[PDB]
C-alpha cells in the first residue's frame, strides 16, 4: 500500500550512518535491477508496474522537521517531495510520467506541479548559483531539509528551494549513482566540512547518461567512441572501456544493446 521508505537524519549523522543510508537507497533502487553484468542496470521504464516504480526517502534534521523525497527507480532521480499536507512535483516530460506521479502521496490535501523540470541547468537558474558555488555536506543538507519543509508554510522562497534541491539531489541521487560521489560526501562528513563539488564531481554528474550508453553499447567492454571526464584539478582525460568505471559508477539507466 506504500512504496519502500528509507530514513536518514542529519542529527548526529556519521560516516557510518550516511554509508548505511546510501547502501539502503542503492538496495531499494536495485530490487528490480539487472545485476548480471559488470555494473547494475536500473529497471527499464517500459512495462514497469506502477507499484514498483518509486521509492521514498524520508529526511529529518536536528530541528526534527521531516520531508519525503520520491525517487524514480528507473533513473534514481528525485521527481517530487512531500512536506506536511502538501506534495510538490517537477514538471513531467510526458503524459505517462504525469500519470505515474498521481500514484505518489495520494493522501495529501494539496498537490502542486512546478512549471519547471528538475534538471541542474534549470535549478541553477532558479537558485541563482551554479553547482560549483553551492556547498555540500551535513550542514548544507540540514539547512536544505528545513528549507524544503518551510516551503509548504510560505517561509522559503523559490531560489532557496532550488538550491536545496541541488543539495539533496547530489547527496542522495548522485551519491547512489556513483561510488565516487558517495566517497566525496563521506570525506565531507568525516572532517565536518562543507564545500562545493570540484570539477570531477560535476563532470561525472553531467556524464551519467552518456556513460550509461557507452557502457551498455560496449563490445567486449570496449567503447565505440571515448567519453571525456575530469580530474579534481579540472584536467581532462578519456575513458575507453567499462572495467575502469566499475569502481566509479554504481547504477545505470537502462539503455538498449545492439
Ligand atoms: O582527481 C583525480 O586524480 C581523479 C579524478 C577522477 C579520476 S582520477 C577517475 C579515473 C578513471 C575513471 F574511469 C573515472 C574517474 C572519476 C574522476
Amino acid at each position: 500500500k506504500q512504496y519502500p521508505i528509507i530514513n536518514f537524519t542529519t542529527a548526529g549523522a556519521t560516516v557510518q550512518s550516511y554509508t548505511n543510508f546510501i547502501r539502503a537507497v542503492r538496495g531499494r533502487l536495485t530490487t528490480g535491477a539487472d545485476v548480471r553484468h559488470e555494473i547494475p542496470v536500473l529497471p527499464n521504464r517500459v512495462g514497469l508496474p506502477i507499484n514498483q516504480r518509486f521509492i521514498l526517502v524520508e529526511l529529518s534534521n536536528h530541528a526534527e522537521l521531516s520531508v519525503t523525497l520520491a525517487l524514480d527507480v528507473t533513473n534514481a532521480y528525485v521527481v517530487g517531495y512531500r512536506a506536511g499536507n502538501s506534495a510538490y512535483f517537477f514538471h513531467p516530460d510526458n503524459q505517462e510520467d504525469a500519470e505515474a506521479i498521481t500514484h505518489l502521496f495520494t493522501d495529501v490535501q494539496n498537490r502542486y506541479t512546478f512549471a519547471f523540470g528538475g534538471n541542474y541547468d534549470r535549478l541553477e537558474q532558479l537558485a541563482g548559483n551554479l553547482r560549483e558555488n553551492i556547498e555540500l555536506g551535513n550542514g548544507p543538507l540540514e539547512e536544505a531539509i528545513s528549507a524544503l519543509y518551510y516551503y509548504s508554510t510560505g517561509g522559503t522562497q523559490l531560489p532557496t528551494l532550488a538550491r536545496s534541491f541541488i543539495i539533496c539531489i547530489q547527496m542522495i541521487s548522485e551519491a547512489a549513482r556513483f561510488q565516487y560521489i558517495e566517497g566525496e560526501m563521506r570525506t565531507r562528513i568525516r572532517y565536518n566540512r562543507r564545500s562545493a563539488p570540484d570539477p570531477s564531481v560535476i563532470t561525472l554528474e553531467n556524464s551519467w547518461g552518456r556513460l550509461s550508453t557507452a557502457i551498455q553499447e560496449s563490445n567486449q567492454g570496449a567503447f565505440a567512441s571515448p567519453i571525456q571526464l575530469q580530474r579534481r584539478n579540472g584536467s581532462k582525460f578519456s575513458v575507453y572501456d567499462v572495467s575502469i568505471l566499475i569502481p566509479i559508477i554504481a547504477l545505470m539507466v537502462y539503455r538498449c544493446a545492439p
